[PDB]
């Protein structure tokens, strides 16, 4: 075949959902990746290969093998983010069917940073009552605030305690239960996940859905509200390739673009030109790294750090894998800091060993040394994988070239903001919003 519907340029997670989307939607998809593996700029790599990126000289593999395994024991995420068990991305996975090839693991806490140690997020009214996170009274006030989060009701007034979410803000629901400064940070950057403080200021619904979203997805399996894959999240666009297959696509790998091919006068998309040959569609959708001249910097640098330890997080009672949020305040910064950490119970390292990743947005001459913090959390470390990456989102909509790009994966080890990413692409492909049919 020469021509298709659509064709999708990367096997970024991002790409992969949407192609994915569109073949189970009877688009005809050709997919094609410059790179001769699957990933796009969030691929996952052995052990051997992760070395060969990040460090000058890399050690040899006896040295590896002795002290960390065999490669085929590791599956490390470049930018490894968790699933909110019963967010929108659930149930996006779900419907395109991918979730047959990839099984998503429950990973075991959630904790956030408080004045220098990492406590569990309280997700239930038992939890509040235990939590060292608050003082007596607050323990208390922090029960009826989650007990008025389960009861609530639209249609059952008396539910509402008084408060309404869309002309209270969450500052005055806040206020209404008597909640302490320390406790809404970890409501507002945990549980509901904020990046920031202006939800203060505004109608408490997103706060209260997004709050509530957290407590559900927790009682969902019972030890957080996150998922992760077994062997990482590189079974993801290995599950979109085979799927891909079923619907009558192509999942065209290690094939560069040699030219894009435009219409005359309009400068609209009309395909590609390969070693493979030359083919075409009205649309196309592609990470920023095939049209650079099409997206811009948003100003954004992300650190992120791989590293590797021989023994559980201290302070986690040997969690074989857990979130870390780290609030923004609690360092004086103007971002918060990300730990995902996860082991070889899901299959992504060799026995005895860790993985903790650590992200944030830059905003310092010395990015490692922002890390600094987040490190002294982990104990003893064997080994960094430390890069830099720079944030990047289109210069317009795709709406003047049949051109529709996505955006740079953010700081974040969870999976909002890739959503809303894919969610907005495929309102501007199809012109309407996603609704699983």
């Amino acid at each position: 075949d020469t021509d298709y519907d659509v064709i999708v340029l990367g096997t970024g997670i991002t790409e992969c959902i949407l192609s994915g989307l569109l073949s189970v939607d009877g688009k005809k998809v050709l997919h094609i990746d410059k790179q001769d593996h699957y990933g796009g700029e969030a691929a996952s790599v052995t052990l051997s290969q992760l070395y060969e990126k990040f460090k000058q000289n890399p050690i040899s593999k006896e040295e590896r093998e002795s002290k960390f395994g065999k490669d085929r024991d590791w599956n490390v995420d470049l930018i490894p983010k968790f699933l909110m068990a019963n967010g929108e991305l659930t149930n996006i996975l779900i419907h395109t069917d991918v979730t047959r090839y990839v099984d998503f693991k429950q990973v075991s806490g959630s904790y956030v940073f408080k004045q220098g140690k990492i406590y569990k997020v309280p997700a239930n009214e038992i939890e509040a009552i235990s939590s060292p996170l608050m003082g007596i009274f607050e323990k208390r006030r922090m029960k009826k605030f989650l007990e008025w989060i389960s009861s609530y009701k639209e249609d059952d007034l008396s539910t509402h305690q008084g408060l309404d979410l869309d002309k209270n803000t969450m500052d005055e629901v806040y206020y209404k239960f008597g909640l302490g400064n320390s406790t809404k940070e970890f409501i507002g950057h945990a549980m509901a996940l904020w990046t920031n403080d202006d939800y203060l200021q505004q109608p408490a619904r997103p706060s209260f859905e997004r709050i509530l979203l957290y407590c559900q997805s927790v009682a969902r399996y019972g030890k957080s509200p996150y998922l992760y894959p077994m062997y990482g999240l590189g079974e993801l666009p290995q599950g979109f390739a085979r799927l891909s297959a079923i619907y009558g696509g192509t999942y065209m790998l290690d094939t560069p673009i040699d030219e894009v091919l435009y219409k005359k006068d309009t400068g609209k998309f009309e395909g590609v030109k390969t070693k493979l040959g030359t083919f075409k569609a009205p649309l196309v959708i592609a990470d920023p790294t095939y049209f650079p001249e099409k997206c811009k910097s948003t100003g954004q640098r992300v650190i992120r750090a791989i590293c590797i330890l021989n023994h559980p997080v201290p302070n986690t009672s040997n969690a074989d894998s857990l979130q870390i949020i780290i609030p923004q305040s609690q360092l004086g910064r103007k971002s918060d800091i990300y730990v995902a950490i996860v082991s070889d119970a899901h299959n992504v390292c060799s026995k005895g060993h860790y993985l903790a990743i650590i992200s944030t947005i830059i905003e310092t001459d010395k990015p490692h040394i922002e890390l600094e913090p987040a490190f002294k959390l982990l104990g003893p470390i064997e080994e960094k994988f430390m890069g830099i990456a720079e944030l990047f989102e289109p210069r317009e909509d795709g709406s003047k070239d049949n051109i529709y790009l996505s955006r740079s994966y953010d700081a974040s080890s969870h999976f909002e903001s890739m959503t809303d990413d894919v969610k907005d692409i495929y309102f501007r492909v199809t012109g309407h919003p996603l609704v699983l049919k």
